[PDB]
């Protein structure tokens, strides 16, 4: 369908940063045209996941939903982070996909991806994209959101003014913003990019959590508030909207979302 210069496909939103990012919202991409850009590269996309304790019990539907929707078409590489090898659960992957379950024995998710699998991650894949595990996929989650650094519209802040947002206000605190500062507020759980500028980001979030701890100092949201910090310094090249990230149960499903793609589960 031909772009009109002169009719907007959505009114109703932001689809563009100050910055120039692009504000990834349905209505606003031809999947179609992106998944040939990416297919010509032979993109691969790793997807990380911490499941520890309890949290392991997420795996099986974030896994099987993640098959249905996410990247589908392009290579995936799943990272799976847990305390339990033995209790992540075999689910059954298309083509061009894999899994690998990395063991461990706070800041640590942060310390892991940019310090002990650094090499790992710039061999093996293109983007990596950090989320939460206690989710579902429902809706496409695909190429669209790929770029060299994003961040995500936090749900319950996206039609809120900066002085509402839960930014680290201390000034003790490496990852304080001012009352006057800040663009948006983004959500620690759904972040990523290129390789490299995921590892400058969990590098820096991490070199700024030890600060913080030296000191006796924790910021009011922990690694959501250091990711606040950096976005604001070094801007993301796109944002996905709360399309990306949405809790049905809390927030229902306003008009302005048409559609829900990675939720909350209940």
């Amino acid at each position: 369908p031909q772009p009109k210069v002169l009719t907007p496909c959505r009114k109703d939103v932001l689809v563009v940063t100050p910055w120039l990012a692009p504000i990834v919202w349905e209505g606003t991409f031809n999947i179609d045209i992106l998944n040939e850009q990416f297919r010509l590269q032979n993109t691969t996309i790793g997807l990380t996941v911490f499941a520890i304790k309890k949290y392991v019990a997420f795996l099986k539907l974030f896994l099987e939903t993640a098959e249905k929707h996410f990247m589908v078409g392009h290579r995936v590489h799943y990272y799976v982070f847990t305390d339990q090898p033995a209790a992540v659960p075999r689910v059954t992957l298309g083509t061009g996909r894999q899994l690998s379950v990395l063991e461990v024995g706070s800041m640590r998710r942060m310390e892991m991806i940019s310090d002990f699998c650094e090499r790992r991650f710039l061999s093996e894949v293109d983007y990596l994209v950090c989320v939460d595990v206690d989710m579902e996929f429902r809706d496409h989650v695909g190429v669209e959101i790929l770029t060299p650094l994003f961040g995500t519209l936090h749900p319950s802040f996206y039609g809120s003014s900066r002085e509402a947002f839960t930014y680290e206000r201390r000034p003790q605190s490496q990852a304080y913003i001012p009352k006057d500062e800040g663009d948006f507020y983004y959500m620690g759980a759904f972040f990523g990019g290129s390789v490299q500028e995921v590892q400058r980001l969990t590098r820096a979030c991490h070199q700024a959590m030890m600060v913080d701890q030296a000191n006796g100092i924790e910021a009011v949201w922990h690694d959501e508030s250091h990711l606040n910090k950096y976005l604001l310094r070094h801007k993301p090249t796109k944002v996905l909207s709360p399309e990306y990230l949405w809790d049905q149960q809390l927030l229902g499903w306003p008009a302005v979302l048409r559609k829900l793609r990675f939720t909350a589960v209940p």
